């Protein structure tokens, strides 16, 4: 009721990251497993095409964060990269909506058509961004993203309340579980622990007085 | 004095990476010599996980112009501890040849190296902008972005040596020029100081010491 459990798809910034609904979590890897089937396809299939632009949406054939080899990725094209001294072609920046990692630097030989099913299939990442606070500055600086993370491998499970959405995201507080395991005739107890105000009190962030 | 140089790849006005043109051809040769060897060892070694801070290796990895992953002579900068969202131990290499730093590269890409093979003095010669710093803390991505820029805004580029700290070598980077005048006399040079550039633009700050 309160509480909504999580899998932590993938974290960029405290404003910034991605998660699923547990259950859902093997339909996730079914989609991902049926999108190579039909990137490949695509891309021997079609013809050479070099005119991709900002939200062209794509298939592409990148390495994410947790990957030993690259994989085919649903993708919107987020940045376009022109030719360098370092590197003499066009490149793009890519968004992976399964995923939610922005990916720089990949070759248009990386990218492949979309069909039009692949498109509208809702993305796997879910948005949210930690309610009620901001950096200490312009932007999250490593130190606090680095706590973040820690913040997140610390704890058993992690959960979510909703505290509204912005335009792509939703506004949450962040719960970390332990459980405390009191003997065999009695069933663990579960405590939960604000993340939010974990990063406040740390000094790794403000509260936002944009917020109610 | 002026010596050309080629730019192999750039990560802040004082980190960027360069080599003596004529050099080139034999930059390449060591390049597909590396994918041999490297191939050879990964299917030949007993897996390792071992892998410490200052190790020489192999890595196979997609550096910044690559459109495939391949395999690059290394050192390991870094040990990235498993996270939430990657369970697995991962480490960040710094390319001897190339330059670049790469995040995140899995155990199973990494590979030994021999030593004959390891002691080849690297392809890349470190390079800092002398006489200049950040304004703010860090090289500001604005800065960055104009320094980029610069480089591909010019014929040639050549560097002037004014000293050496025990890694890299500062330099005054010059970006030329060439002015056609007709067919009967010979084209003219002339020579942009970048690092000024940067200065005049406002995109850095001198350095006074």
């Amino acid at each position: 009721n309160k509480r909504t459990t999580v899998n932590i798809l993938y974290v960029r910034k405290p404003d910034e990251f991605y998660v699923t609904l547990p259950h859902f979590q093997k339909a996730i890897n079914n989609l991902q497993k049926s999108v190579q089937k039909a990137a490949a396809a695509m891309y021997q299939n079609m013809l050479p095409r070099t005119d991709w632009q900002v939200g062209d949406m794509c298939y592409a054939r990148v390495q994410a964060n947790c990957d030993s080899q690259a994989l085919w990725y649903r993708g919107v094209v987020t940045g376009v990269i022109p030719p360098g001294i370092t590197c003499p072609i066009v490149r793009y920046q890519v968004h992976l909506r399964d995923l939610g990692e922005l990916i720089d630097d990949v070759h248009s030989s990386s990218l492949a058509n979309i069909d039009e099913a692949d498109m509208r299939i809702s993305s796997s990442a879910k948005r949210c961004h930690l309610h009620g606070i901001r950096p200490i500055g312009d932007e999250w600086s490593k130190d606090a993203i680095d706590f973040f993370m820690d913040q997140l491998k610390a704890y058993n499970e992690i959960h979510v309340t909703g505290r509204g959405r912005t335009e792509n995201s939703l506004s949450v507080i962040l719960w970390g579980s332990l459980s405390i395991l009191t003997g065999p005739f009695s069933p663990a107890t579960i405590k939960y622990v604000n993340i939010n105000k974990a990063l406040l009190m740390a000094g790794m962030a403000e509260k936002d007085h944009n917020s109610d």
